[PDB]
């Protein structure tokens, strides 16, 4: 049929082979004559999947042995409250670096539970950049320092991560996890809803330093303790088995293309196609982010006025582009170009953008 | 290549629902994307989301003053979310204990407030549902919590108590939409989908709206999800899609009364086999409390138990081992387990008895 270009921001494009693989074995997985969705999570066929998803992640990001990988339900949003529930103890402070709307949502949940602080913020200038690490206001009684690696709605991204030694560094990496190599030991915990760059909705990957959080926290509901899930290897209650399976399949694909290092090269190339288009447009398109902070995962821009914005987005949708409307809170446009978005989609978008401009 | 899926959770699903999923896995609704690749704020997803709710409303005849929520975290998260929202100071979370799942729910409430046991058949190892006239209720109960089907013990409420002093709340994980329900008896009903309704990953919560909050985390307030139609954060979109598909299958076969007929025949096959076995197979539940969803039983000794389950596995039966906490055998016969599987089980039970 006609072309479809999938720039959805979350859930988002999956790599075709992961979907083709799932489709082919949907009714009979691993010769059991059952769908993976119909298996016990205590079955050896399921446990193989669960363990393989962990081992692929471990290998791909080179996660150290003193870290454990959790597969949790509830989305990143549930992590916004689970994190302060476990680590934000009395007399301590949940310190946040604000670099977008998702950082504010994280902060708000800690505020419900303890003392919070704002280490640095670019909110005044509408989150066009990542603040300088030298501006970080740190406290001796900080329970952690929390950052948002990729600011999905604003199109900005950490180029690198601060060295923090007084508290654990925590990061919401929902929209750029495993888009590039990572030095995992810079962090006490990393979390990501899978649906942006790792596969389906319904599971949240939580990489945690075991000794920071393998201990019972008095007064915390069993399901909301990290310890629960660490001890039970994310099998305390019934896991999202199909989501974890699809995550496995996506991880296999990342490994098959050369891992984090190769996918970064691909992601830089796709991003470049779009940013060069913006940058050669003589102001017809204006990127929200400052150049040093441009995200490789979510490209945010506006045309010169809202009428042109709307005509551009209507034309895109007529031409088969999906998901380009900016987040409802900020308007404009947003090209999400996560790992699995193909480069010819990016070329197509550039073509769209150039003819729209020339014809305007 | 014969396989009979008696898994207790996650579990068998309807072949037509899985075949339909397979067929359109790469191209949902002519969008040329998987349902898994759609934005949850897309109309495409939003229609599926709503269709899943609509089918439950139709099939259970859920009144307008109830809302239907799709949450993550399993029935287990509901164990704490419920008291978190309703167990206010000076009130009591009152529990009816009819098995281990009851116990797990009560435990979470004890973290958050005053609790109470209205009744319990624990002393007798949960062989039955207590008589409602036995319940000990309190003026200040925040709710009365029950477990409609005691998955590990094989017992099930035949009917529900008429409770007017406080909302009746039910963990229906292992029997929701296996028979018609009078939803007006309850203030809230909850169930992980992964037994009767869909794959794991989504929890269905049916809640009396006006029934349900300072200082509770946003994600743990029912009001958050009611207000946002379970679209506050990203829902488990594929699981809700599969839930829709399963609900379409239940509607297509004739709805809650029709599936009850199938379920009662399935259970009749196994219980008759047990009852006719002259004590070779012994059911755990008192007759009057026998579950239609999980049939629990043992052979005369542990070694026969083990010989049977080994023979079962060799013959393609999956999931019949009893819960580790109780041992024995458990045949889970949720909605999508076909009558032919139960017939096969019977024939195996009879042959095994003959050959012992
Ligand atoms: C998508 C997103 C979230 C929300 O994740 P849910 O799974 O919907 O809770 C949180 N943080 C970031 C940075 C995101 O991009
Ligand atoms: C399966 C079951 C549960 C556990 O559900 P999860 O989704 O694993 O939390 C809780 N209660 C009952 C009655 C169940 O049968
Ligand atoms: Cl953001
Ligand atoms: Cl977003
Ligand atoms: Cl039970
Ligand atoms: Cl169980
Ligand atoms: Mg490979
Ligand atoms: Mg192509
Ligand atoms: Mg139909
Ligand atoms: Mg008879």
């Amino acid at each position: 049929v006609k072309q479809v270009f999938n720039f959805n921001a979350g859930p988002s494009a999956l790599p075709k082979p992961a979907l083709e693989r799932a489709q082919k074995e949907l009714l009979n997985f691993n010769d059991t004559q059952m769908s993976v969705m119909e298996l016990s999570h205590r079955s050896q066929s399921y446990e193989e999947v669960h363990e393989q998803a962990q081992n692929l992640l471990r290998e791909l990001l080179q996660i150290p042995n003193d870290y454990q990988i959790l597969f949790l339900q509830g989305g990143a949003s549930l992590q916004f409250t689970m994190l302060p529930m476990n680590l934000l103890t009395k007399g301590t402070i949940g310190n946040y670096v604000l670099t977008g709307s998702w950082s504010e949502k994280a902060l708000k949940e800690a505020k419900l539970l303890g003392e919070t602080h704002i280490a640095a913020s670019t909110k005044a200038n509408s989150y066009q950049s990542i603040p300088d690490f030298s501006e970080f206001q740190l406290n001796e009684n900080d329970a952690y320092l929390h950052i948002t690696s990729n600011n999905t709605i604003y199109g900005t991204q950490y180029q690198n991560f601060p060295e923090i030694n007084h508290a654990p560094l925590i990061a919401d990496m929902s929209s750029d996890i495993l888009s590039r190599p990572l030095k995992v030991n810079q962090f006490g915990m990393i979390y990501a809803g899978a649906q942006k760059n790792l596969g389906p909705s319904g599971v949240t990957v939580v990489i945690v330093k075991k000794d920071l959080l393998n201990t019972k926290v008095e007064q915390v509901p069993t399901m909301l303790q990290y310890a629960t899930h660490i001890k039970s290897d994310s099998l305390y209650n019934t896991p999202p088995t199909f989501s974890i399976y699809m995550l496995r399949n996506v991880l296999d694909w990342i490994k098959d293309l050369g891992g984090a290092e190769a996918i970064a090269k691909q992601n830089e190339e796709k991003a470049k196609i779009i940013y060069d288009t913006i940058d050669e447009s003589n102001g017809f398109y204006v990127g929200h982010a400052e150049k040093g902070s441009r995200s490789l995962m979510n490209v945010t821009f506006n045309l010169r006025n809202e009428e042109l914005n709307q005509q551009f987005l209507a034309k895109a949708k007529e031409q088969g582009f999906v998901g380009l409307n900016g987040h409802r809170s900020v308007g404009g446009c947003r090209a999400s170009i996560y790992n699995a978005v193909p480069i010819d989609a990016c070329i197509a978008l550039r073509e769209l953008m150039i003819q729209f401009k020339e014809n305007a």
